[PDB]
């Protein structure tokens, strides 16, 4: 029988009610340099089943309390046992206060202690934030306890199913702003003791997990709009950036979200009021605590004066993603961490729907597609690949929490959600998901209550009818890793599936209990026209005249990838699919334009089609205007360019990108009116940037020219940037390109003095595009002198100069020659060696320079690699891969590319 405390679950004996709890950070140090908070708490709960020992999570506090560790009272008129002795328990992370007898079923108690701990800046639990305002050093308090951190900050049952309402009290310096999950109970109060300080209390929260607690302390100020519900919205930020009006399209977005979600889910928004609050270098980017979001500045603010489009569209997204938790994950919560999934898969999909509540004309839904649904296939395409459930048995230390969030479970999470929802219908989703929302609400589920809510919904109708059930249908998307490519021979109309990988001589050592066979849903389109929906049942093989085509004819799979699998098909529909995207292709969706390159470039790679029909499929893209499907071939065509660049491969590569784009300059050229005006929506605005990116970066003298007329024009005139923010990252590169050191340094200028991180950013990235050894090498001199190069940005442009062709072996020189300073900056901040070395070296596809990765791994006689070690291992492997890609296609390549750049 092992002891309690020394399991990683906390006991079920004893069920939190209600906390109350005070903190008091001090932002000032004690001199010997430490910052301090100091907290008092109360918890009651009520005994479950009779027991002996209290056992509640506690990290990194010392307890002051007078006695022992803590008080313990009876509620009402319970009697309560003596504490024998309370001790810590690190490992586990407990505080266990053992009791000379037993606590008894259905009686309630108090808990009381006194605590403090460090409020250091680690971004964990309550933590301190430092950043400039003008002269002075700012310091502000903050929480972040998502996952495991709640605990960090006060003793508590630190489990997302043992719900509670919370009572916060802040005490904080008189002249500073406190803000919690709850509006503040009234006007705060001088502290008796020392009335410097004031004590704020907030409302009692609703019943909610532990790990979406916030309180802050800070300078901020605030914009602020009441909703017609009289439901409050504020966006905080620093003073300055209030000032600026930086707070106003946060501000824009977030009434019209919020209302959204409350139509969408059938429920009213949970709480009195919103804030979101801009933090500056919030690493964790965005933390959706329950009526306080917290984000980092550069993704809830917006500088309309010098920000992009694209910064635009990361806003209303990033919001959206954040206040769809506000109910799904928040009002009704995943029981446990192996279900983590299912709550970011959700906002991660959702969060599409409610910015396009916000932004209607910009056709936002389809972006899931190239972000999350091609994105995550790329990791999912491999044997080294997950399952999205895990065993609740099998996540129980901090760490193996911490491994739920990752690609799969957001990414591949929403893909399969959208699916789900599109096979459905939304009608249908919409209903099932707000039975499950009043249900559970202020409780926690599993994903099985989904399911079984779902269910519930197309068991009430007649009109979608499904193969099987929800659960059968989602077992197979959730319980196996990875997903089919689904292959069609149109002659006959012969339909299959099969585990998909990349890589065709892989071992997958993975079991499932399916035998990697899937339930797929198949939408079809044939010759432009919708055809009726198809479901493949758990074979191997199948047929169906649906998927027969006559020899004129065409059919197309996967009406926009709303499944989560690709497609192949037999030569001659490839054919019949280009001829029409070749001479009328409107008549195809533009998602499947889209998925016609990104399917075929992996069927590819994965040696199911020739290298060369993934290439034909770009050649409609000559009289494509529209944003997607040029992304798809300029996402897949990257690696050619990485491991082609330097080769003889190039010049007709470039010569056929030209070709290819030159029309669509040329269209832009028109409408944008010589370039004094954006297009209208935001797909088209990706598009120009898209567009001019590909022609400047190919050659192309027309943008060339446009770059240098632009940068010269900014560099007589230096406070008026002529630059429109979208086109800035492609100008400023190849106008320095061109250029020399005239327009180097003026460049360089214009970062040390960027008030802005996206402008001082693109500079910074610009500034590696120079052809300029000298320049290349001085700018590599740069980047370690934290004076003239942020730490944290050292690595970045280090890399960035890699990107440059001539910039390799530069940068690869100077990684070697420096490597010697894992031991000035392994210990003097993180660094990330493993992202310098991925960027160094993603190039790498020879024998020669394999051999010479080989001779610099022969400095293992000390110093190591740090948090790159591994990193290296990756980099031998990759260039193995490249060689081994570069031999079987370099001919191939080369011949089709100089076939097609006329
Ligand atoms: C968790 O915090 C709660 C808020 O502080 C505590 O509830 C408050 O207790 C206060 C004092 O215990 C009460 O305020 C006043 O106290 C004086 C004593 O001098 C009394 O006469 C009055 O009852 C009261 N005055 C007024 C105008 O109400 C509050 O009644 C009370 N606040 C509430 C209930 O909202 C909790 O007791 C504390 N929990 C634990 C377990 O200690
Ligand atoms: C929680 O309690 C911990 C244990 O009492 C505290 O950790 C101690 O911090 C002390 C001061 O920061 C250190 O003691 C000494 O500090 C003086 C100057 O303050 C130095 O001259 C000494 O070098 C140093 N003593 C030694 C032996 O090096 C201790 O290093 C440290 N003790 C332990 C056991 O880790 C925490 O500070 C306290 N935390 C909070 C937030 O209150
Ligand atoms: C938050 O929403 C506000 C209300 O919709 C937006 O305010 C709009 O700002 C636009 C950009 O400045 C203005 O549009 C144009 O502004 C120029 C300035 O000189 C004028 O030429 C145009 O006539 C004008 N266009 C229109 C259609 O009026 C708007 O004046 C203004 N609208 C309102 C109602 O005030 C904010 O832009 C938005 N904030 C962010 C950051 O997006
Ligand atoms: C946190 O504050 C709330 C609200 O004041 C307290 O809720 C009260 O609980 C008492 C004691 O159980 C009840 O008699 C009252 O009916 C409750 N009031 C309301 C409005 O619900 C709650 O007890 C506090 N939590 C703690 C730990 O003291
Ligand atoms: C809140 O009060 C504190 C203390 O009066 C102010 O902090 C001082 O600000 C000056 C610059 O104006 C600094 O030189 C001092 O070093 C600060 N002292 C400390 C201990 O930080 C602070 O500016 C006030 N803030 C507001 C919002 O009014
Ligand atoms: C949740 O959805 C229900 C069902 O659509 C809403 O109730 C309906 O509201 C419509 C709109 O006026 C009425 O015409 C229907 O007769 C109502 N149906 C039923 C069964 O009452 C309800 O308003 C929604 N609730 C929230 C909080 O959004
Ligand atoms: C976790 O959630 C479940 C519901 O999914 C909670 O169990 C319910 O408790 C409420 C209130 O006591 C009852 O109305 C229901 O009968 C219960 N449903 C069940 C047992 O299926 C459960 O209390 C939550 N767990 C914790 C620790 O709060
Ligand atoms: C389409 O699938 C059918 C299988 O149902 C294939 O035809 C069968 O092929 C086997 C091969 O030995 C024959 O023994 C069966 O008699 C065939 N079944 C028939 C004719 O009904 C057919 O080859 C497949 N076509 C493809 C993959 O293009
Ligand atoms: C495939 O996606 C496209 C969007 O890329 C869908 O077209 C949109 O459809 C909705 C409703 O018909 C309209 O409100 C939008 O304005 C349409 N946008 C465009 C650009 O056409 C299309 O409906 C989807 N096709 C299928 C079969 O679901
Ligand atoms: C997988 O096992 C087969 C056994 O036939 C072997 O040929 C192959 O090299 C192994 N590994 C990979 C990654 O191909
Ligand atoms: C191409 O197809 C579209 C949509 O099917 C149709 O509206 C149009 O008539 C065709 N365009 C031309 C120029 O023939
Ligand atoms: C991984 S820490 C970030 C907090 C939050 N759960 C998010 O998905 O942004
Ligand atoms: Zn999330």
């Amino acid at each position: 029988q092992s002891k309690p405390w020394n399991r990683y679950r906390l006991p079920t004996t004893l069920l939190p009610d209600s906390y109350n709890v005070t903190l008091r950070p001090y932002l000032t140090p004690n001199a010997d340099g430490l910052y301090i908070f100091k907290g008092k708490s109360i918890v009651r709960f009520l005994c479950q089943e009779p027991t002996d020992v209290i056992i509640i999570h506690s990290k990194k506090l010392n307890y002051t309390t007078q006695g022992h560790m803590v008080v313990l009272r009876g509620v009402g008129d319970s009697q309560v046992p003596e504490i024998d002795r309370t001790e810590l328990v690190e490992l586990t992370e407990y505080l266990v206060v053992h009791l000379k007898g037993s606590l008894q079923p259905g009686h309630m108690y108090e808990m009381e202690s006194e605590f403090q701990g460090e409020l250091a800046d680690d971004l964990a639990g309550f933590y301190r934030s430092e950043y400039m305002e003008g002269n002075v050093k700012k310091v502000l308090a903050t929480t972040q306890m998502q996952s495991t951190d709640a605990r960090k900050s006060f003793p508590c049952f630190d489990e997302p199913a043992m719900k509670a309402t919370f009572n916060i009290t802040l005490i904080h310096p008189n002249n500073l702003t406190a803000l919690s999950n709850m509006p503040p109970k009234g006007s705060s109060t001088p502290l008796a003791e020392d009335p410097n300080w004031s004590v704020t209390e907030f409302e009692t929260t609703p019943v909610m997990s532990t790990y979406l607690l916030a309180y802050i302390v800070s300078e901020f100020q605030s914009v602020n709009e009441t909703a017609q519900n009289g439901v409050l919205i504020r966006i905080w930020a620093r003073p300055n950036a209030i000032a600026e009006g930086h707070g106003m399209y946060a501000l824009n977005v977030t009434g019209p979200i919020l209302n959204f979600f409350a139509n969408h889910y059938n429920t009213s928004y949970p709480l009195p009021k919103s804030d979101q609050i801009a933090l500056p270098d919030f690493n964790a980017g965005a933390m959706e605590n329950w009526g306080l979001v917290t984000y980092r500045e550069n993704a809830l603010l917006f500088d309309p004066q010098s920000s992009s489009i694209s910064n635009k569209e990361r806003v209303v997204t990033v919001i959206a993603h954040e206040l769809a938790h506000q109910w799904f994950g928040n009002l009704v919560t995943l029981a446990w961490w192996n279900d983590l999934w299912l709550n970011e898969g959700f906002a991660s999909y959702v969060e599409y729907l409610g910015a396009d509540h916000a932004e209607p004309t910009w056709n936002l839904k389809d972006l899931i597609v190239p972000g999350d649904v091609y994105r995550v296939m790329a990791v999912d395409a491999l044997a080294s690949s997950h399952p999205l459930t895990t065993p609740a048995e099998e996540v129980n230390t901090p760490a193996q929490i911490s491994e739920m969030f990752d690609s799969i479970s957001y990414s591949k999470g929403a893909s399969v959600i959208r699916m789900l929802s599109n096979f459905l219908t939304e009608d249908l989703f919409k209903e099932g998901l707000a039975s499950y929302l009043h249900a559970f609400a202020y409780q926690n589920t599993t994903y099985l209550d989904l399911w079984e809510h779902l269910q519930k919904a197309v068991d009430a109708q007649t009109s979608i009818r499904l193969p099987d059930t929800v659960r059968a249908i989602m077992d197979r998307w959730t319980l196996q890793m990875g997903f089919p490519v689904i292959t069609v021979d149109t002659k006959t109309g012969n339909i299959s599936q099969k585990h998909f990988l990349l890589d065709s001589e892989s071992n997958v050592t993975r079991s499932s209990a399916f035998d990697y066979l899937w339930i797929v849903p198949i939408s079809s389109i044939k010759n432009g026209v919708m055809q009726d929906h198809y479901w493949l049942r758990d074979v191997s093989q199948a047929q169906n005249d649906l998927f027969k085509t006559a020899s004129d004819d065409w059919v197309l799979l996967n009406v926009n990838v709303t499944g989560y699998f690709q497609v192949n098909y037999d030569e001659d529909n490839w054919r019949m699919i280009q001829h029409q995207l070749q001479t009328n292709l409107s008549v195809i969706p533009v998602i499947n334009r889209a998925q016609v390159i990104y399917d075929s470039f992996n069927l590819a790679t994965a040696h199911m089609v020739p290298v060369t029909l993934a290439l034909d499929n770009t050649l409609f893209l000559n009289g494509e205007k529209e944003y997607m499907p040029w992304q798809a071939a300029l996402s897949s065509l990257s690696y050619f360019s990485l491991m082609f660049d330097r080769s003889e491969v190039y010049g007709p590569m470039k010569k056929y990108l030209r070709k290819q784009v030159e029309p669509l300059f040329q269209h832009f050229e028109t409408l944008t009116k010589n370039w004094t005006e954006r297009p209208e929506n935001l797909m088209d605005q990706y598009s120009e940037i898209n567009a001019i990116s590909t022609a400047c970066s190919n050659g192309l003298p027309q943008c060339e020219n446009l770059a240098k007329t632009l940068f010269d024009q900014w560099m007589s005139d230096p406070e008026n940037n002529p630059i429109h923010p979208n086109l800035r990252s492609t100008i400023y590169c190849n106008a320095i390109a061109q250029g020399g050191q005239d327009q180097w340094d003026f460049a360089w200028g214009q970062l040390q003095q960027a008030q802005l991180v996206n402008e001082a950013d693109k500079l910074r990235s610009a500034l590696a595009c120079s052809n300029e050894v000298w320049l290349l090498n001085r700018y590599l001199g740069y980047t370690l002198n934290p004076d003239l190069i942020r730490k944290q940005d050292a690595t970045s442009t280090i890399n960035s100069i890699a990107s440059n062709v001539i910039g390799q072996p530069l940068a690869w020189d100077f990684v070697q020659s420096n490597w010697k300073k894992l031991f000035q900056d392994y210990g003097g901040g993180s660094f990330s060696f493993s992202n310098l070395i991925q960027g160094v070296t993603r190039r790498f596809s020879s024998e020669f320079e394999l051999q010479q990765l080989e001779q610099f791994k022969k400095n293992n006689m000390d110093v190591g690699f740090g948090s790159g070690t591994r990193a290296l291992e990756q980099a031998l492997e990759k260039t193995k891969a490249n060689i081994k890609w570069v031999k079987e296609n370099k001919e191939v390549v080369l011949n089709w590319f100089i076939e097609h750049s006329s």
